[PDB]
C-alpha cells in the first residue's frame, strides 16, 4: 500500500504530503475545498483543486452564483461531480474573531460529515483565515464523532503540531 496515515485517532486518519498525490492515491470522492465564501480559489487548498480539476471547479462556481445565495461561513456547499466521481465541498470556515469562531466551525465539520463516500479534508479555517490549528482541530474531532475521514496538511510543523496534540 502507498501513501499511509501519520497519525490515526479514531477513524480519522491523517495524512501529510501534496494534493494532487493524495487524490491521486487516496482516491476519494468529495474532496473538501476551504473557501472564502464569495467563492473565489486562492491559495494553497482551492487554487490546487481548481487547477487540478482544470479549473472546473471555477467555472461551475460562476455558475452557481447566479441562481444561488453567496455561502455563508459556518456554511457548506456540494459541488457533485465536479469530475466524474469527484465532488468538491466547498466549505466556508470563519474567519478568526468573529463569532462563535467556535460554533460556525462546527457547523462547518458537521456539514462535511455529512456527506458519502471517501472523503478528503484540510482544517478548516486554519492558514490564511488565522484560527489556531488546537481549534479546527478541536472542533473537528468532536463533531465527526463517527465516520471515516481523511484528513491531510501540508507542513511540517502542522504535521508534528497534531502528534503533539494526542501525545500531549
Ligand atoms: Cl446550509
Amino acid at each position: 500500500d502507498l501513501i499511509l496515515p501519520f497519525y490515526k485517532a479514531g477513524k480519522v486518519s491523517f495524512y501529510q504530503g501534496d494534493l494532487d498525490v493524495l487524490i491521486n492515491f487516496l482516491e476519494p470522492d468529495v474532496l473538501v475545498n476551504a473557501a472564502n465564501g464569495d467563492l473565489r480559489h486562492v491559495g494553497g487548498v482551492a487554487r490546487a483543486i481548481d487547477v487540478f480539476t482544470g479549473g472546473k471547479l471555477t467555472k461551475r462556481s460562476k455558475e452557481y452564483l447566479k441562481s444561488s445565495k453567496a455561502i455563508a461561513p459556518g456554511n457548506a456547499v456540494l459541488f457533485e461531480n465536479v469530475l466524474e466521481h469527484l465532488s468538491v465541498l466547498n466549505a466556508v470556515g470563519p474567519r478568526n474573531g468573529d463569532s462563535r469562531v467556535e460554533g460556525k466551525l462546527c457547523n462547518v465539520y458537521k456539514a462535511i460529515a455529512k456527506c458519502d463516500g471517501k472523503i478528503l479534508t484540510p482544517l478548516i479555517s486554519v492558514g490564511i483565515f488565522k484560527v489556531k490549528l488546537e481549534v479546527s482541530l478541536q472542533c473537528l474531532l468532536k463533531t465527526v464523532t463517527d465516520r471515516d475521514l481523511n484528513v491531510f496538511v501540508y507542513t511540517d510543523q502542522e504535521r508534528v503540531t497534531i502528534e503533539n496534540f494526542f501525545n500531549g
